[PDB]
Parts: structure tokens; sequence; C-alpha cells
């Protein structure tokens, strides 16, 4: 993780102050509004200063503030510049110098509800914004909560990439990449969530766009980031490699590849036949974007024992590509078996390798890394399999086996876990099925379900969340700390016991606009079944303090003893202490919701809810209700209507803990829209 401050530039939206605050909350940085910094230093508002002292004077003082901030606050700050800072060449050179010295100058582009004066300040400034920044991100306009979640998650991965905090992790298991081949993604915009079912990345074929200008390419990536937080593989396939981009337009190719890096794509594709100066420049400027070095035998006459494949693979190793990709053509089914022997002999780098053609299907089914898949709504001239066909054939050759998964507990009749997981299996065409099993003894569960040849995994609910832990040979850290297991899967030598209850809580917050890491504090109300997972989740999110409110203190005093001291659990003993609880922006209610709030508990809650409105952390104060019924609980009604908190019903926690459970059971990312709908449907 980089400690260097981030400078944000770009046109002023009425909420780009919020975005810089949000980013600061995520990074643990301080937010510095450079406009207010100038206004407080000079003792006057910016508007009054301009009309009284002139534009030239204002830009001089703006440049002076920039010079101080860029060196005095060069560590641990989000420096939010005034929108017009790029109007002065003094400030422009300071921005360029900051990026030249290894800093991030981030151009946050906004739609501004896409008074013609705005479009036209934009026309005058747009080139300046580009030249003064080394990174660009579209803060697009979203119309649904799911679009907002995709954009923010895309933003998080982007920030983690460009700051060097965390590179995209190359998949170790089987993985797939849906190949986006549309000339304009706006034609399938409402289908993108379904198109990406089963994919671990999206491969963007830039050369297939109807327009390859930088503006069109950037808008296409914006469309994706509103509908998928999957990592992007950015590909400009040339004509000599089966694509549409002319091989002779080398400067234009380099510019597009550099544009991908500036947009923080997870992977950029490089053709091994490209001029080596182009390859070396991109690789030396890739930063933390990963490189896939690709060669394709277009005429398809090479055999997999040909020396050309060895030379190409070794070129990929010698250029330190993160992934090598070699694509042949199958003129017989033996071409796929020859390729398997090649895969066995070249393991220094991760390798994407398969044969094209109807006779090459076997190689695409057996491929391990980022297997290209398509979708009925996309052009598919290369003839890739859909996720369902890929999973169908893999089962039919023995790659999958008919596994059985179960939810266990008592009572179990009204569990919605089977509906969630079976809908996920259906959409992925997995040969799995999910059932329920009423039980009070974990030993009858082991004899009937676990110790069976087709045992896939367990979902565990009351009253067996501790009794099941005796069968786990490997325990998750969260399972140990919370002291309960709700997911059991077979592994080598035994079984893995995990707890996804806390994952359901934090992802509920994240999906509601909360950054996945923050600096503010949290509150847990009550001692319900998910109160332990709530504490663990709040600590995972980075809450410096976790306050506790309850009717009885003895339950809370034992709660503090049962967690590590560095969790900073603090009991709210009085109403006065509730009024002075600092920076409480997250609340998990774990109290019974069948009765109304009353007593000292209500008075403590009201004071904390009242203090949530003015903290400027970049997101609304957010309350998560743990109770599944009723949908709107008294604490929810109070926080939302009286104090204007953001409010999350308990059903969201259920979907999100099942979402994580689905990944642990199957290894696949669950299709979120489908499993969310399946748990809600009555
Ligand atoms: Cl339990
Ligand atoms: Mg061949």
């Amino acid at each position: 993780s980089s400690d260097k401050s981030i400078i944000v530039i770009g046109m002023r939206g009425t909420g780009k102050s919020t975005l810089s605050e949000w980013l600061a909350s995520f990074l643990g940085f301080k937010m510095l509004d450079m406009d207010k910094y100038l206004e407080e230093k000079l003792g006057t508002g910016i508007k009054s200063l301009i009309k009284a002292k002139g534009w030239e004077y204002f830009r001089q003082e703006e440049a002076i503030v920039a010079k101080e901030c860029f060196t005095k606050f060069s560590k641990g700050y989000v420096l939010s510049t005034g929108g017009g800072i790029v109007e002065g060449e003094d400030a422009r050179q300071q921005l360029k110098s900051y990026a030249d010295n290894g800093g991030i100058v981030l151009h946050l582009h906004r739609d501004l509800d896409e008074s013609s004066e705005v479009q036209e300040v934009w026309l005058r400034r747009e080139k300046w914004y580009h030249e003064c920044s080394n990174y660009h991100f579209y803060s697009s306009h979203c119309s649904t909560e799911d679009e907002f979640n995709h954009l923010r998650r895309s933003f998080v991965n982007y920030i983690k990439l460009i700051t060097g905090a965390e590179r995209p992790v190359v998949p170790v298991g089987r993985s797939a990449a849906v190949v986006l081949t549309s000339p304009d993604l706006n034609e399938v915009v409402r289908d993108l969530e379904s198109i990406t079912i089963g994919a671990d990345a999206v491969e963007l074929r830039v050369d297939l766009f109807k327009d390859t200008s930088a503006e069109f390419v950037a808008a296409q990536i914006a469309v994706i980031r509103k509908h998928a937080d999957l990592p992007i593989i950015y590909t400009v396939r040339t004509m000599s490699q089966g694509g549409k981009f002319p091989d002779e337009n080398v400067d234009e190719l380099k510019s597009l590849l550099l544009l991908g890096i500036r947009l923080g794509v997870a992977y950029v594709d490089l053709q091994l036949t490209a001029p080596n100066e182009l390859i070396e420049e991109i690789s030396s400027k890739k930063g933390f974007t990963r490189v896939i070095g690709t060669y394709q035998d277009i005429n398809g006459e090479l055999k997999w024992n040909n020396v050309e494949w060895k030379n190409k693979y070794n070129q990929g190793v010698s250029m330190n590509a993160d992934i090598v990709r070699l694509v042949g053509k199958a003129n017989s089914i033996q071409d796929n078996l020859d390729l398997e022997n090649f895969k066995k002999q070249n393991t220094l780098k991760p390798l994407i390798a398969f044969n094209l053609g109807s006779q090459g299907k076997l190689s695409q089914v057996l491929n391990g890394t980022f297997t290209p898949i398509s979708h009925k709504l996309l052009p598919n001239d290369e003839g890739f399999l859909t996720i369902g066909e890929l999973n169908q054939t893999y089962f039919d050759i023995g790659g999958f086996t008919a596994k059985k998964f179960w939810v266990i507990g008592s009572p179990i009749e009204h569990s919605r876990s089977p509906n969630l997981h079976n809908a996920g299996y259906k959409a992925l065409n997995l040969p799995y099925q999910f059932g329920r099993f009423e039980a009070t003894d974990v030993d009858v569960v082991y004899d009937n379900l676990i110790n069976k040849p087709d045992f896939g995994g367990l979902a565990i609910t009351m009253p067996l969340k501790l009794d099941i832990m005796k069968f786990a040979t490997k325990l998750s850290d969260a399972a140990e700390t919370i002291g309960a297991v709700n997911t059991l899967i077979p592994i080598e030598g035994g079984y893995f016991g995990d707890n996804t209850d806390w994952v359901g809580i934090s992802n509920s917050f994240i999906r509601a606009g909360v950054p996945p890491k923050l600096s503010s504090n949290g509150l847990v109300v009550g001692t319900g079944g998910t109160s332990r997972a709530a504490i663990y989740a709040l600590h995972q999110m980075g809450c410096a303090k976790i306050y506790l409110v309850n009717r009885t203190a003895a339950k809370l005093e034992e709660l503090v003893k049962s967690f590590p001291k560095d969790y900073n659990l603090e009991i709210v003993e009085t109403e006065q202490q509730a009024d002075k609880a600092s920076k409480v922006l997250l609340v998990v209610s774990c109290i019974p919701a069948d009765k109304p709030l009353d007593g000292e508990v209500l008075k403590k809650i009201e004071r904390i809810l009242s203090n949530g409105s003015e903290q400027s952390a970049g997101f609304k104060p957010t309350l998560l209700e743990a109770s599944y019924k009723p949908r709107v609980t008294p604490i929810m009604k109070l926080a939302e209507e009286q104090y204007k908190w953001k409010v999350i019903p308990g059903v969201e926690m259920l979907v999100n803990q099942g979402d994580r459970q689905f990944k642990l059971h199957t290894g696949f990312i669950a299709p979120y829209e489908i499993i969310h709908r399946a748990l809600l449907e009555e």
C-alpha cells in the first residue's frame, strides 16, 4: 500500500467533494478541500475574491496553495483541487511534476447530468485535465443501487491497483473470461449482468469497437464498470492476429494500450509479434496492470510440438509477462492431446492455451486459466462456448461430479438456502443440488450426509453452529474468533470450517455504499445470534472503536472478555456516553424487532443516531438490521425517518452470507441478481 498523497483533479460536480471524502475514508487518509484551504487562508470566499482581485491574482494564490500542499501534505492526504486549478500554467506544471516524481494525479471525470457554459468550460479544460494527470476514472451516473455497487467496487479495485496496494490476483483454480465482442456495449447494456454469469474476468476486444478513439474506448470501459466489478482484460487485436486493428498503425496501438494503463485495467494484452519497442514501452509503463503476452497460429497448421510454440512461450517468460496465451487451431482431436503435453512441459508462467475450431472444443473445456466464453447476445465468430456449455461438457467428461449440498439445523422447514443455491447451480449449469435436513445431533448428520461419496458441503444454522466445529480439521480465523461454523466443505485430509455470517454483514454495508475499509467507528445493539459476527465484521472493516448498547450490562461485559483487546469494544453505560460516542457511522441492530424500542436502550440509540448527520466521511451513516422479519423494524423506521440514516433490511444479510457460502461450496462467483431474487421470492 502506497503512503503517497493522491491529488484529485477534474470538473466540479456537486458531489466530487463526497468522492474525495469517500476515497480518504477508504485509504485512511485525511481529506483536504483545497478551495476551503484558500478561502480560510485569505479570509474570503473564492467568488468574492475573484470579483474583487481578478482572475490572474486568484490563480496566483491558487498556485501558491498548491505549492504548499503538494510538499507539506504529500503523505496521507486526498488533495481535492479546485476544478479550475488547470486554468493556470503554474499549477499545471506542478501537477505534471507531481506525477513525474511518482505521485498519483487522478482525473475524476463526471457526467454532470449529461446553461451550456458547463459543456464549454469542459471543452476548454479537457485537454488540460488529461495532460496534468497520469490516471483517469469515470464517476458515471447510476440509476440503480446495483449499478452504484458495481461502480464503487470497480473504483476500489482501481484504487488498490494504481496505488500498488494489491495487484489483481491471477486465478489459481479454473477460471473463465467472457469475451466482449460488441461494437458498442450500449446495445447490450441491460444484459451485461447476465452476460458475465460464470466469468472471473471480462475480455474487452477494443479492436471490435465501431470507434477506437480514446473518448469512445473510455466510455465503453465506463459502461462495464457500472455493470461488473470483474477485472478487465484490455485487448486490441490486430488484423495479422485475427482482429480488426491495422498492424501498421503502431503509434495508435501504443496510445490505446497506454490508455488502458491510465484507466487502471487489471490486464493489458500484448501481442508477441508486435514490434519489440512497443512491447518494452508498455511493459515498463504497465505499473501494476498485468500483462498477457499472446500469440495465435491463425493459419492453424502448426502442431503443438513445433519449435515456434517453444520460442513464443520463452519470449513471454523473458518479457516477464504475467500470463502467456497461445492459441492454435485443431484439425483433429489429437491436436488437443498434443497441447496437453505442451502444457505439462511449460509451467514457469501461468498459461492460457487452447485450440480454435469445432475439433478444439476439448482443449477449451480442459483449459485452466481464463477460458474464453461467450453468450448468445454477443457476436461469437471464434465459436467459444457459453458458461453452460462449458460446464455441461466438463461434467460429461468427469471434470465435475454430482455433488450434494445441505442446510442443517432445527427448525429447517422454512430455510431459503436451497432456493438460493439451486438457482445459482441452474444458471451456471452445475450438476449440484441443495437440500435441507432437520437435525439436532451432528453425529446423525455425519452418518447420513457428510460421510457419503457425493458429499459436497454443508450450510449450518441453529442449533448446530458450534457442534459442527468438531468435524473441521481446518478452521477459519473468523470461525475461531466468533466460535461458530456455518459452512463446512470437504478438503484434503479433512474438512474446512468457515463462518460467512460476518461476510454477509460487511458486504451488506459495502453494497449499500460504505467503503470496504474505513476509519469511522461502529455500534452493535443487542446480543442476538449475529452480534458476535457483527463485531468481527466491524473490526474487519477497520472500525477503531466498536460501541455496545444493551439492556443488561452483564452480557456486554462478557462480550468484551470474549474478543481480543485490540478490538476496542466499549460499553455505552449511560445516555451521556451515547451522546459522546465518536464517529459512529455503522450500526448493526441485533435486538428483537417484534417489540418497540424503549428504556435506556432507546435513549442511547437516539443520541447516536442524532450524531450521524455531520461527519463528512463520504457516505451516509448506515444501519444494518439483522432480523429477517419484519422487513422494516422499529430501529430501521427511527434511523431512516427521524435521522435520515441509510437502512438495510435483514434479508440483505441473508443473501450476502449465502453469496459467500455459494463461492465456498462451488468455487464459482454466484450470479447475484438471480440468487437475490431467489431468496426474496415467496
Ligand atoms: Cl447455533
Ligand atoms: Mg494446428
